[PDB]
């Protein structure tokens, strides 16, 4: 119950990850929040599009390392999926499967001051959320191996420009620009939206969750390696 | 025969959508009179490339309301599949298939002040043009969920930015610059050429072709739908 | 041995095309040279990244006139299939194969003043390199057009632009930045990286390969063309 849900507005439903004490850290109970949301939101006629935020000028620090892997596949597997609009707003910290989820929404907006990264090589880890497959389609291979296989930090135009973002807004206001569209989306014909939103991803779709599944079965090996239990006693210090 | 074919120059062909009253809205006989042109100029080895282009500060407004689908998408089909270079030159209204169509010139230039849509949203419809399949993968999918699901206007450098576009001259000034670079493909090897082009859309072929033939499929469900058919009524007040 | 291999760094080999009276003009026995680095590289447990780049202010201007493409074809296969990072770095030419290689090195800097030409089509040839592939994906079919059908000479800019670069440093400071990237590559866990740059290429690989067969025999083909022999003789005036 750290996964906020309310209808803000007609016909959208805003799902907010409210943990700030943990930079919104996704808990096992988090995903399964997260997939009764979406669920639901799907399943509900009165619903048009979904906003996907974090609170407290945070987006999500990313996988809980205290609190394997397969109900964040089953998440992304939700998302990659779902039939309807997502609107993704993000401030602060955006880190790991925070970055990776972007790729599942069909829109994201990212404020200044907004942090991204995909540290997973530098855990010892390997790539997730069907990014080693839509990464260097969206951004080019050579921004797709200097995100993944450097693991480099970054911030919300280099986002625009690798294909994460729509649009960069002013600090705090990545919110109500994601409203505004989310809005818009609502008062067209949802049938036509939707026929278009499965068009559109088509032909990507299976590529999309053949990769999720392999992505999944490496990253469960990796965590086993040597190298992902020298790199997480390293990064505790 | 509101479709103008002219020898420009060696090796040139410019076929020009003249209709200004009615912003060169194409009428069946305009998809006839196009589908005309470039089978010739095809067939005639005088002509080295094309450019095509809109009379009057305008390209096209895209299909005509009054004057189904399955003579817009013979077009696509001979528009997408011809052999030798294709370069146009937008000023004014891009709307609809004025858009789409783009998507398989070789080249593409417009001058500021153009304005682009792809208002089937809107409108109760669906993508085509092979928009739901080549958008995508030159706009990335987070633009070409603006452009097509929300069905946002835009100016020429999103264009440029959208893989629409290969530059922005300023107004009035395209039709000069589509000219230059097809006296530079005119001045090439034309066999060379037409290896190069085949080959560069070589990956792309089948998935086209397919895709031309599915969207035009749902757009004819689309096109009796309730959505469309009050979407229609909104549109004319 | 116009092929210069030193551990530079610990972990880092650099492989520099050495010919600056000749423009690091590539011979036979250049491919070959480059072959042996990469794969001795490749073999090699003390090394974690490689550094490629040209002496003299210059990085290559191609495949040498005077010193059929199956050799380079060779190259391309090797390079392209390289299981360990491969960082460019550009200053002056780099023109033909001096461009297309950078399709299959994981990083590519290059300083102000670069110069980048795939001037295949005016010599009445055919892509290589996998560029008639490649291109498309990274730089959207517009831009692919105007730099293989065309083929333009472009700068580093657009080649950034062009999903061909990472980034553009002053004249003279890519070695200086590829250096840097290698080394932080080199510090990552290795089998993390090796794992992220395959899963990145999954997708591309087997149609890189096939495609690289298919311009080469293209390409062969095209030697023998009388354009290609008419193209060779105007560019020897």
């Amino acid at each position: 119950m750290s996964i906020l849900t309310e209808t803000v507005l007609p016909g959208i439903v805003q799902i907010t990850m409210n943990r700030p004490e943990r930079k919104n850290a996704l808990d096992r109970a988090c995903y399964q929040g997260l997939i009764d949301a979406i669920t639901a939101a799907e399943a509900d006629p009165d619903i048009r599009a979904m906003v996907l935020t974090g609170a407290g000028g945070c987006f999500t620090s990313g996988n809980d390392i205290k609190d394997g892997p397969r109900v964040a596949m089953d998440y992304l597997g939700v998302l990659s999926t779902a039939k309807k609009p997502i609107v993704a707003a993000v401030e602060g910290f955006a880190v790991g499967i925070g970055t990776t989820m972007l790729l599942h929404c069909d829109l994201a907006f990212a404020g200044k001051g907004a942090s991204f990264r995909m540290p997973f090589v530098a855990l010892g880890l390997s790539p997730e959320g069907a990014s080693s497959y839509l990464l260097p389609l969206i951004a080019g291979s050579k921004r797709a191996a200097e995100l993944l296989m450097l693991g480099e930090a970054f911030g919300p135009e280099i986002a625009h420009e690798a294909g994460l973002l729509n649009a960069v807004t002013p600090e705090g206001g990545a919110l109500a620009l994601a409203i505004e569209k989310a809005r818009a989306l609502a008062a067209l014909p949802p049938q036509s939206v939707a026929l278009t939103k499965m068009l559109l991803k088509r032909a990507q779709a299976p590529a999309v969750a053949e990769t999720i599944a392999t992505e999944g079965r490496l990253f469960g090996e990796r965590l086993l390696s040597a190298e992902a239990q020298a790199a997480f006693a390293a990064f505790l210090k």
